[PDB]
């Protein structure tokens, strides 16, 4: 009954130690907005191409939610450790 | 809990009037399997780069299904359909 808004992730692990420390840092971020994983999990590819090894879905209540928690402080911070762990994509949806 | 397993899709429509006859046929494909749409819609991109307009996700009760349903032989058919009306990718996370 309320528009559930979700994002969708796209990644590719390049540095393991640094994928580890942005992964270890972000579920308290995601709390604050209510976020939560729906899924993670590699890729079987079944139609077309996609770039990535393996992808997840964040669901939070509301888009606005999901744009102020990737666009909070505390997710911020995470980023530059993110990208050093990971090539990736976000979408937003919703 | 169980294993619920997920397709995802995105995609860049192509043929509007292929694409509304795809779109009218594929739940019929759906119930079979216990396919659900989980979400549709335009992306806004967060970060890194997406080829595609729109996503869609899809969840079954299991990846058996999920691959099952894609696999199926009346969603098979509605392919060639699919393809004149959008170009896509799914990835199969289960």
């Amino acid at each position: 009954s309320n528009a559930t808004a979700y994002i969708i992730v796209g990644l590719t692990p390049k540095d393991a130690e640094k994928l580890q420390q942005y992964g270890a840092r972000v579920a308290s971020t995601l709390a604050k907005y209510s976020g939560e994983v729906l899924v993670k999990g590699s890729v079987e590819q079944l139609h077309g191409k996609f770039e990535h090894k393996a992808q997840v879905i964040l669901e939070f209540p509301s888009r606005e939610d999901a744009y102020n928690w990737y666009h909070s402080e505390e997710y911020q911070a995470l980023i530059s450790t993110r990208d050093l762990g990971m090539d990736s994509q976000f979408q937003l949806i919703g």
